[PDB]
């Protein structure tokens, strides 16, 4: 059998030649054709793999069950099961069958036309026809469309008037006429060729993939773009004349909103007549996605920011549906899908505030936001008493001169400062001191309650919070510096929506959703209910005292419990300082929102307080 296990070299090789795509390495590796050898020369078997199987876009050839016997005293036969992923699925349980030669010191394959297809014989052809599946929609919480396929509307003389046309459509359509004119310029436009220009009186229709919110949603729902040669090289069940999500919520379940394509592969006669259908299957259309969200919320709370670096994050904090996710500033996805300039997109990259940044899956310094955290865990081990008064002079301190010239610094100068005080003016000397007197060890054991280092269940790319970058602090100052939010603290906001969950459930945490079908996730006895009813009461203050820091939420009316915060930061690329504005918001009343709003690189006497008036108002009325 030492010859025989040379022809089982020689059938693996050639399949795995067939797998990687080189036909002309598998045609190689056949006898001279003549009859009872090979049906087809070299060139002609490289051929007709090439166009067969790039027809049916062939990937990934694997057998299974050889079996190599022999026949005559030069002739081998060869025998074994085979499976392969065409662009109508998996063909599977398929029979091939030949014959091999080892005429001299090396051993060939008897091709023959069976080899391509089991069933295949002299000059057979493959027809394969397809029909493309519908993309499925993506919807909100009460059936509002997000990203559905809509009916789009896309928008001649001689001399004088069709240059004079050219600035009349210009000047109509709010468009550069340096642009019109260069798009009947281009090398593909032929005499009478409708060259597009853009979507929405004439001078001298189209389906495609429509989002109704736009940039308020852009970073999130995504966008799907036309597939390429190597988007199907990569899957070939894709379809090569549709469209493929590329970022968002489009290319997270791309897979499910596409659907699979349907149609047939099968093998005719030398005249087209059908004979074996290797497969066959209807078009399954895309099922549609319905997300917590709010196309209402989602649009207010995208607008409140202005266009300026931020985002907010709204969820119902008892059952953690994601109401908004908000990012600012945000791209158009219509233009990014149905076509755009090189110069719009790559203003969009060039941009310094980055539209094409999710925000709300961008970890942050939390901020002075964070001292409910702290706070919560110094009164569930014991280590802050409610009332207890400390005497702070000034608005810097340091433990002792081992610190150098670093000191927490705090903004109002209050001399007597107990936990509520602290929370109301948000006094970092306070939290300062507090973390220090806790301890490393018991502050992080009540840190590790919460969800630090989690990656949590949501169709969003991010990177778990985490508390430092390593195990230990290893250092007073950044101990202390975390106490009241900064430091080495990286928390995105919706993992902070995560978080602050706790204080409307009476210390237990509920996760976020973002998917309407999912079911509730929670961890329970994160923070003691305790601190929560001592936590909360002192939040309500934070709005309603008049040295507040959320002061100006009063005004609403409405029952809220809120903690602001102005995190800085080192910039390097700029030396003068960047700092974001934090503010988180809920009713302590019923529980029926939260809310999570952030200003990166905030303008001066800018917040986040001053833009949520608007977002608080709508979840306050429709979400008790
Ligand atoms: C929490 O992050 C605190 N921020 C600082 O100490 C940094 C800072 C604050 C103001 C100006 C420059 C640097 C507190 N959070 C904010 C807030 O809650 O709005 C305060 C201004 C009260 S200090």
């Amino acid at each position: 059998t030492q010859a025989v296990e040379a022809g089982e070299k020689t059938v693996e090789q050639f399949v795995q030649a067939l797998n990687k795509g080189d036909y002309n390495k598998a045609a190689e590796m056949t006898s001279k054709k003549a009859a009872n050898k090979s049906a087809l020369s070299e060139k002609e078997i490289l051929d007709k793999y090439q166009n067969i199987y790039g027809a049916a876009d062939v990937k990934g050839l694997q057998i299974s069950n050889l079996k190599v016997d022999k026949k005559d005293d030069s002739t081998y036969s060869f025998s074994y099961k085979a499976k392969m992923n065409t662009s109508l699925g998996e063909l599977k349980d398929l029979s091939y069958k030949g014959t091999l030669d080892r005429n001299d010191g090396q051993t060939t394959i008897n091709w023959q036309p069976n080899l391509v297809f089991p069933e295949m014989e002299g000059n057979d052809k493959v027809s394969l026809t397809t029909q493309e599946a519908a993309r499925g929609n993506i919807i909100d919480r009460n059936g509002e469309p997000l990203a559905t396929t809509g009916k789009l509307k896309q928008l001649l003389g001689d001399g004088g008037e069709k240059t004079a046309n050219i600035k009349a459509i210009a000047s109509s359509f709010d468009l550069t006429e340096d642009a019109i004119n260069q798009a009947i310029s281009q090398s593909w436009v032929q005499p009478d060729y409708f060259v597009p220009l853009k979507i929405i009186e004439l001078p001298a229709e189209v389906d495609g993939r429509y989002y109704p919110l736009g940039e308020a949603a852009a970073q999130l729902i995504g966008y799907v773009g036309d597939i390429t040669a190597e988007d199907i090289d990569k899957n070939p069940e894709l379809s090569s004349n549709g469209k493929i999500g590329r970022s968002g919520l489009e290319m997270a379940f791309d897979k499910d909103l596409r659907g699979t394509t349907g149609g047939k592969l099968s093998i005719t006669d030398a005249d087209g007549v059908e004979k074996k259908v290797l497969i066959e299957h209807e078009v399954q259309n895309g099922k549609d996605i319905k997300l917590t969200i709010d196309a209402k919320a989602q649009k207010t709370a995208f607008d409140s920011l202005g266009g300026k670096a931020g985002s907010t994050v709204a969820t119902t904090p008892k059952t953690g549906d994601l109401l908004a996710l908000a990012s600012s500033p945000s791209y158009d996805p219509n233009k990014m899908t149905n076509g755009i300039s090189q110069e719009d997109y790559k203003a969009y990259e060039e941009n310094p505030e980055q539209p094409f940044i999710s925000r709300f899956a961008t970890g942050y310094a939390p901020g002075s936001t964070f001292k409910m955290i702290t706070a919560a865990i110094g009164l569930d081990n014991g280590t802050i008493d409610p009332n207890e008064v400390l005497t702070i002079n000034g608005l810097k301190w340091q433990k002792d001169s081992s610190w150098g010239s670093y000191q927490v610094t705090r903004v109002s100068d209050v001399s007597q400062v107990d936990l509520k005080t602290a929370l109301i003016y948000s006094d970092n000397i306070y939290m300062a001191q507090e973390t220090l007197k806790m301890g490393e060890k018991k502050f992080r054991t009540g840190l590790d309650k919460f969800i630090f280092g989690e990656d949590l269940d949501l169709p969003i790319s991010m990177n778990p919070a985490q508390i430092s970058n390593e195990d230990s602090f290893n250092s007073d100052i950044l101990l202390a510096d975390t106490g009241y939010g900064q430091g080495e603290l990286l928390i995105n906001p919706i993992q902070q929506a995560a978080m602050y969950s706790v204080f409307a459930n009476n210390g237990t945490l509920v996760y976020p959703k973002l998917i309407a079908d999912k079911e509730t996730k929670d961890k329970k006895n994160v923070i003691g209910e305790t601190a929560v009813q001592t936590i909360v009461p002192d939040l309500r203050e934070v709005v309603q005292d008049v040295n507040g820091t959320a002061h100006s939420l009063s005004a609403l009316g409405i029952p809220l419990a809120a903690k602001t915060g102005t995190a800085e930061i080192k910039e390097k690329q700029d030396v003068k300082g960047k700092e974001n504005s934090f503010l988180f918001a809920f009713n302590p009343d019923n529980q029926g929102y939260m809310m999570v709003s952030m200003l990166e690189n905030k303008e001066d006497d800018d917040s986040a307080t001053k833009r949520a008036s608007e977002l608080l108002q709508y979840l306050n009325q429709n979400y008790q």
